[PDB]
């Protein structure tokens, strides 16, 4: 007997149970639907589904009135709509959170245990016909050929919304606090507990990394003066576990917290400017507070580093990002009246999705040099060589790459992609259409459709023979990009209830935390209040050289 | 400089902070006050404090009205006095949780060192003047004499209210999956990470164990027959870590989940019924779901006793004990349109306050049998000797004890309240009277005030030479009770809200949870929604003897 729920009958988010032998039910329970698959909308569903625009169309909204906008922007109009973004696109994300690679149903085990990434929809039994389900062949894509076919770059396609390097690696850097995936454990389990913006990859992930790190003195971060400026310390000193090649384990072999950022320059400029700017507010903070401790001091630096990012990321990263005329801001209390659980866990959805390889370039600028994957790759003094403030220049002012579109991953890191294909499959995520409907779209009908052209389109169905069956990541990379965008549709109304869920989802986000004791005194708030990437750097270089998410001109 | 913080100037929950060398400023944000210290009420919270009876009153009115209740409680006015009920206490819980025995202050460590008890206000400075911050004696009364002198029971005074032993065990068994000090750690850590109703002292706190206890078949737990009846199993089989005393490591030393659960029949008592019921519900879970595996059918069996136990715990236990005529209900969709944060963390506060050893005898009557402690303790076959149906026939008859009034802890057991007022002090909790206005109360103004006689309210103001230095446990028990209560006011105006903020914040509890399809079918949910004392027995064993939380007659 074909296992019922391999069709997934279910729609609107009803939970799809095996009854019997052969028999299933599906429990539509606050689905705003009812019947035997969830497809009769409640009065008001009705309505509502009857009245919503489709995505596409405030996408444009959102992307036009250049004289409507400016005007909502400088109103309460402001606060209203982005207190209806958080909430509306935040309440797509289970929270209590639901199931894992371990199991497709509710669990006290899925709860507390912290290790386990978790899905938002459940996997693809495994006994179903296919291996997406139902429809498809029953063999998927040879990743390898379903790469270098479709994914691989052959000409370099930057972003038309201007997106520079300065962004692609902060990109990096700051994802890589949440997606920590154990190799021991394999795919779907995660060294980065605690799911979110904790800066677990500044202050590592465990006490002892942490101590290891902490100089415990005014609340600081140990670091050694090379040319005069200020550096992250090396294992001589900060002893901790780093990932340096077998070469100069000593000296230029630098600790932080994030055990791989070492093996490239952008992170490691990062991780140099967050730690000068930690024991930046310590100073702040010490002069403020002379009668305090150093746990304190810490403590308390940590947290407006947390705020700091969370801002930065929201009213900077996330703006150019979308290309919206509304001015997204970051104002805790715009929650304070809805019901919203401050906590998040990091889904494998959420962390496919983000895998934007395709922002890398071909090579790096760096002024009248151009260095190569080779020159930089696990280069180890382009840092100390060149200097904070001469390395932020270089990357704010080269172009990054178009995300989505497809066909624009560099050769030399195409192998990521095709192993998030391979994973993709063992975890079993469902079917790019399944997803679709999950975060409130229409399935495609056709891989036209799908694709704005109609060559690699066409291709694609004679591989995977079925729209339904292509796979999240493909879809997700292969999907037409939004006019002028960085990527598609998809991207966005996937990617944004993951995003905001787990930004406005952090504890110093809630009432409770939100105060400015917190952040002992006003001081701390306020530098969390007005935090900026030009100041992030600014303010922990000799020099003010040119920063930002977009290139000049 | 005397730390300001010392004096407690900041009121209403308002953040004390230390400013410069020598002063400091209240954060009185959302305390619904303003000012140097919090003591300039809003508008409405002018309104409101002006408008609220005195708890002593609203206590009267839910313990009077015997006509007015039965109506209030056969219409809507019940779910609507229950809604209120919940939200207004559980609004006294901070959450996400705050400070720990490590700081006091928010910090990202806090929020996530789950092995770290939580607390509701900040400790004693380690550096006032006295050991309660201002008043009092450089010198608390020595614990051991402070005790013999008002804790040691002389004359055993029963429960006004009735309650009986089966209550006294369930509530010991119960309490004892958030309540697991870790020695190693010391004083303000936890073992039962989870901070909950998890059942994790049935199922025990770790996968391994967990897995060591699990008979990985039809999702259930491991067992052995005597006699004919279900019992736990042996280490000889579940190879876990326990605590018989050395003597008989192999037979009836049972394995449980909850490591200490040997040394009394009582919490093993409960321990065989759970187990017992649990196995029940995967046989019929089982048959609802013959194409289920085994995981499943033990996490979902697990749930269902989550929600059984968090069921009977409020429609029964938490009743008898407040002495209410209006009828406590679970019913989680009354919070479905409050703002309620799903997420527990047990407070050492919490923990001190739940330390209600005088509910226990001089004896333990069982029938004709009459047993001591010597013959109790420890004893290891009473249980299948007598047998469940007998033994909880044994303990819904004999009486417990009042647990406030004071002397009326039995001398063998007196040892536990002595160290419960050392660990206390090494915490640095603040005084009674700060608890007291913290859970919306009025200082005490006299010892005379606190206790309802005079006698051992003089020789206290003589020890501790001021009201305001008293203790937190000690006031506690020491405090009059409600007029034939089982114990005072501050015992329910302070545990009430550590209680059901934390029966309801249980992620079961949440609107994402609470579908059918958690508990694997319709039966489960009605499982959860229907459970009792009385059915958690009679389902389980061969008779069906006389069980409730109060003695008959
Ligand atoms: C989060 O969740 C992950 C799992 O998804 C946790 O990591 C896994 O943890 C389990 C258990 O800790 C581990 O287990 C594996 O299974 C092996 C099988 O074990 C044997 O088979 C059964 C199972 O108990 C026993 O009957 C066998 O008999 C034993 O009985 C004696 C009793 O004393 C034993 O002493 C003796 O060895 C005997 O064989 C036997 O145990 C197990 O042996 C082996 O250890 C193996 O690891 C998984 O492998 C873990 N790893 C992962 C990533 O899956 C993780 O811990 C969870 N996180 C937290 C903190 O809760
Ligand atoms: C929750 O929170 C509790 C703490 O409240 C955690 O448990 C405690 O964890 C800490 C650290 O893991 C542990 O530390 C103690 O401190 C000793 C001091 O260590 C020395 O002094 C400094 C501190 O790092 C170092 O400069 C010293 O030099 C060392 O440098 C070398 C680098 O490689 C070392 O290899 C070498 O040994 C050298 O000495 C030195 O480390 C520490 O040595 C000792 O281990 C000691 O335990 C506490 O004792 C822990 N216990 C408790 C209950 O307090 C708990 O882990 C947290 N929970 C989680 C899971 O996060
Ligand atoms: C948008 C973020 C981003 C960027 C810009 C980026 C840029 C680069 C880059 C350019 C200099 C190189 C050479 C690599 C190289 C790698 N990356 Co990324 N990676 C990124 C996000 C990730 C994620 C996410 C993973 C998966 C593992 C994890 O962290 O959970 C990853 C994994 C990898 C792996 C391990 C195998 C795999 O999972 O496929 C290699 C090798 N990489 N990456
Ligand atoms: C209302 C619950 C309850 C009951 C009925 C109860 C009944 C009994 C009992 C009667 C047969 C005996 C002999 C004991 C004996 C002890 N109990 Co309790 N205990 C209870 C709740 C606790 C708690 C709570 C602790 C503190 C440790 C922990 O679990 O965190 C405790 C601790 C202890 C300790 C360790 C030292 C200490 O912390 O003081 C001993 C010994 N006991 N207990
Ligand atoms: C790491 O980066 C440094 C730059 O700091 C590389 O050295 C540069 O190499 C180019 C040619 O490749 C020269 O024209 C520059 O003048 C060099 N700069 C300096 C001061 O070294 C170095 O070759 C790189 N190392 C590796 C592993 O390739
Ligand atoms: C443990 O409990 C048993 C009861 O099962 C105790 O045995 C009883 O002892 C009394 C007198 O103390 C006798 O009158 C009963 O008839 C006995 N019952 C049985 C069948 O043993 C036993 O003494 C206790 N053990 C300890 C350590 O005291
Ligand atoms: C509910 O979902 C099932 C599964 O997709 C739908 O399909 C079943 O019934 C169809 C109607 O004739 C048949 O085409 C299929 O044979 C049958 N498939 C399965 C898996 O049982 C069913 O139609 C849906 N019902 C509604 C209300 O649309
Ligand atoms: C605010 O709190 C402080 C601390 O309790 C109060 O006490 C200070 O001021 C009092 C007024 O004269 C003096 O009696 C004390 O010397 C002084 N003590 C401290 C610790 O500074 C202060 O009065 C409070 N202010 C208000 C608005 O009541
Ligand atoms: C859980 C930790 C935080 C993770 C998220 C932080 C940054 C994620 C970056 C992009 C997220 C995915 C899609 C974003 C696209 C447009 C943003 C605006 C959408 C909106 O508002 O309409
Ligand atoms: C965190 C896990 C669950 C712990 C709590 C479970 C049981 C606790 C028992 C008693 C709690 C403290 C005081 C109770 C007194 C009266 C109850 C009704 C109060 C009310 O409603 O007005
Ligand atoms: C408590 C009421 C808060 C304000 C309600 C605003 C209702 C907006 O409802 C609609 O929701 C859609 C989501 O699909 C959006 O795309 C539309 O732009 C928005 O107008
Ligand atoms: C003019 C802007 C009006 C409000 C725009 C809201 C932006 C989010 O947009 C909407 O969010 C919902 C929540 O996920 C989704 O269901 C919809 O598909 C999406 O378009
Ligand atoms: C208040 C109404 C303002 C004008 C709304 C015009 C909507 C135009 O329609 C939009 O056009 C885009 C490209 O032209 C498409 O990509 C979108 O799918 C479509 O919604
Ligand atoms: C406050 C939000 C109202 C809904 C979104 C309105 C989006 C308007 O969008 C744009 O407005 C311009 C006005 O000059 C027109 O010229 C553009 O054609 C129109 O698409
Ligand atoms: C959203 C509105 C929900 C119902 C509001 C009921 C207001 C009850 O307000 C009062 O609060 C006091 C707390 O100190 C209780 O003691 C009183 O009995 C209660 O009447
Ligand atoms: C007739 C019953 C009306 C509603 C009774 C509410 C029971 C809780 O009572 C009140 O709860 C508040 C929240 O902690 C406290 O501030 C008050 O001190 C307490 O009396
Ligand atoms: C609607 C009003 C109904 C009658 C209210 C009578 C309140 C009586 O008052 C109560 O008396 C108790 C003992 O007599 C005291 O313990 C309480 O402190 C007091 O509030
Ligand atoms: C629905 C809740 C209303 C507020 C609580 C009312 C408590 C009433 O309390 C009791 O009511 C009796 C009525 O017969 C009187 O005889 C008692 O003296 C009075 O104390």
């Amino acid at each position: 007997p074909v296992n019922p729920c391999c069709y997934y009958p279910c729609q609107h988010q009803g939970i799809c149970v095996r009854f019997g032998l052969d028999r299933y039910q599906c429990d539509c329970t606050r689905t705003g639907y009812s019947g035997p698959n969830c497809t009769i909308p409640e009065i008001w569903t009705w309505l509502r589904t009857t009245l919503r625009p489709s995505p596409s169309f405030i996408h444009f909204l959102l992307t036009h009135g250049r004289w409507l906008w400016d005007f909502v922007n400088a109103t309460f109009i402001r606060d209203t709509l982005m207190r209806l973004v958080l909430t509306v696109r935040s309440n797509l994300i289970p929270s209590p959170p639901t199931y894992n690679i371990a199991h497709d149903y509710i669990s006290w085990e899925s709860f507390s245990n912290v290790s386990y990434y978790t899905r938002i929809l459940p996997s693809v039994p495994r006994d179903c016909p296919t291996p997406m389900g139902t429809k498809g062949k029953k063999q998927l894509p040879d990743a390898e050929f379903l790469s270098r076919r479709f994914l691989l770059r052959r000409k370099f396609i930057p972003d038309p919304q201007g997106t520079n390097l300065m962004f692609a690696f902060f990109a990096q850097h700051f994802t890589h606090q949440f997606f920590k995936t154990s190799g021991k454990m394999g795919p779907g389990f995660t060294k980065a507990l605690g799911h979110g913006v904790d800066l677990g990859h500044i202050y590592g992930d465990n006490l002892e990394r942490q101590y290891q790190l902490r100089l415990f003195k005014d609340g600081k971060l140990k670091y050694q003066m090379l040319n005069g400026e200020v550096y992250p310390p090396s294992v001589e000193e900060a002893p901790v576990l780093m990932h340096y090649p077998r070469g100069i384990p000593p000296q230029s072999q630098m600790a932080v917290g994030q055990e791989v950022f070492g093996l490239l320059p952008g992170l490691m400029l990062y991780a140099t400017i967050w730690l000068r700017e930690h024991n930046r507010v310590c100073d702040l903070l010490k002069a403020e507070h002379p009668t305090w401790g150093d746990e304190q001091l810490f403590q308390t630096a940590r947290l407006i580093l947390i705020g700091e990012t969370i801002k930065i990321v929201i009213e900077e990263y996330v703006q150019q990002l979308s290309g919206y005329f509304l001015q997204l801001k970051f104002d805790p209390e715009l929650l304070f009246g809805a019901q919203f659980q401050y906590r998040n866990r990091i889904a494998m959805e959420f962390n496919q999705l983000y895998h934007w390889h395709p922002l890398m370039p071909d090579s790096f600028r760096v002024g009248p040099q151009d260095y190569s994957y080779e020159q930089f790759l696990f280069n180890t003094s382009m840092l100390v060589d060149y200097g904070v403030e001469a390395l932020v220049d270089a990357f704010s002012r080269q172009p990054a790459g178009r995300i989505g579109g497809g066909r624009n991953i560099d050769h030399h890191i195409l192998h990521v992609a095709v192993d998030v294909i391979k994973e993709s499959r063992v975890l079993r995520l469902q079917p790019f259409n399944e997803y679709r409907k999950r975060f409130g779209m229409k399935p495609y009908t056709s891989f036209q459709e799908l694709t704005g052209e109609k060559e690699m389109a066409a291709e694609l169905e004679e591989l995977y023979g079925d729209i339904d069956a292509l796979e999240f990541y493909p879809g997700l990379l292969l999907e037409k990009c939004h006019p002028n965008s960085i990527f598609g549709e998809s991207m966005i109304e996937m990617g944004a209830p993951f995003s905001l869920k787990g930004l406005l989802g952090n504890p110093i986000c809630s009432p409770e935390y939100w105060k400015a004791s917190t952040f002992g005194g006003e001081v701390g708030f306020n530098l969390v209040k007005t935090a900026t990437l030009k100041k992030l750097v600014c303010l922990n270089t000799k020099t003010c050289p040119y920063v930002s998410f977009h290139v000049p001109d």
